[PDB]
């Protein structure tokens, strides 16, 4: 056996899928499965098949593998060296299911509207549908304390498909109706920095990162649209005229800005792409530079494990360190789903007029 070490691009690729929850991993206990936890042995990286315990190039795409033959290994790789990545993706699975079930609940509630009250609100405004956040999946690590990352996951299929269906249907029903909920955002940059806080919101802090060093179990933070409904000088007419995100995005069938909500799960506000690209997609804002910070200990370890020739020949000039820094330059763009630039920049009802606090979810006009 003559194992080798891969190249930068595929590493970035693996980094991305880590925040994409789409990596194919093998584990004889689970084989392909990842619903439950167990140590890994081989993983894919930008199209390559790698050992997880000598981290050598053991294959690629055009040929699948089924089991590990006796190969030339080093067995110097530890769990904490990589626990971070499957850690983050287990987080991904959690949070994706959470936002998913959220959407399911929301469209289900929407799936109950009758025309009479409908027209009454259209003529009047006010609340239409309200939801209790306490009853929203306590089992989630965003909602339970005895739970953990390692907890085996829940099985669903074509989550993307159903997601898009329901985001589509729901926001279209709103579009026809032109309502305004207190849990949506036009510039989520404000969320972790750029918002006004009030009430127990004075007590929330920010890590901006996947970190077991922060509790993500938490309530859900929304606007204060109560007085908004109360405001007669900005009444039903005005309410339609300025606050409807058609002002901020136009038709939901005219998607050219990305659509974000408040920090729903674990203080995380996610955004939606535009279907006029073919389809819409949810994404939690994650800084690529953080993902860079992850690989640092690995740089060290490999410095310690392997020779200068290989790194000049595997991660090239400046070694993987020069790779680190040049990629560190490249980051703000090479790490960018397009929605990361689909932002809106004019709110026509103001936002620092309304604080954010943990209350019961709802949509009003």
């Amino acid at each position: 056996m003559e194992v080798c070490l891969p190249n930068g691009h595929q590493i970035v690729d693996l980094i991305n899928n880590a925040f994409e929850g789409r990596v194919s991993i093998y584990s004889a206990q689970e084989g392909w499965d990842k619903t439950i936890s167990a140590q890994p042995d081989m993983m894919v990286c930008g199209g390559a098949v790698v050992c997880m315990h000598c981290l050598g190039v053991v294959g690629s795409l055009q040929r699948k593998l089924k089991h590990l033959p006796h190969h030339r290994c080093n067995q110097q790789i530890r769990h904490q060296d990589y626990v971070d990545v499957q850690f983050a993706d287990r987080v991904t699975a959690h949070w994706k299911r959470g936002m998913l079930s959220f959407v399911c609940q929301m469209h289900a509630m929407m799936n109950d509207v009758s025309p009479e009250d409908l027209d009454r609100v259209r003529t009047e405004g006010g609340s239409l549908v309200e939801l209790n956040w306490l009853q929203v999946d306590p089992n989630s690590m965003f909602r339970s304390i005895h739970s953990s990352w390692t907890d085996p996951l829940q099985v669903v299929d074509d989550l993307d498909t159903k997601l898009d269906q329901y985001w589509t249907a729901l926001n279209l029903m709103i579009d026809s109706s032109d309502l305004v909920p207190n849990f949506m955002m036009r510039d989520p940059s404000h969320a972790f920095n750029g918002v006004r806080l009030e009430g127990d919101a004075r007590q929330t802090q920010f890590s901006r990162t996947f970190d077991s060093r922060s509790s993500l179990e938490w309530g859900v933070m929304v606007y204060d649209y109560s007085e908004l409904e109360h405001d007669p000088s900005k009444g039903r007419a005005y309410r339609k005229e300025l606050v409807t995100p058609a002002r901020d995005f136009g038709h939901f069938g005219l998607s050219h800005y990305s659509r974000a909500t408040t920090p729903i799960l674990g203080k995380m506000p996610a955004v939606f792409s535009g279907m006029l690209t073919g389809n819409c997609k949810m994404y939690p804002f994650i800084k690529g530079t953080a993902k860079l910070k992850t690989v640092r200990k690995l740089v060290d370890s490999v410095n310690h494990a392997w020779g200068v020739e290989k790194i000049r020949y595997a991660l090239g000039p400046g070694g993987m360190t020069g790779w680190y820094n040049r990629t560190m330059q490249q980051a703000p763009i090479v790490l960018t789903p397009a929605a990361l630039t689909m932002f809106s920049d004019t709110t026509k009802f103001g936002d620092l007029d309304y604080p954010v606090m943990i209350g019961d979810p709802m949509i009003l006009g």
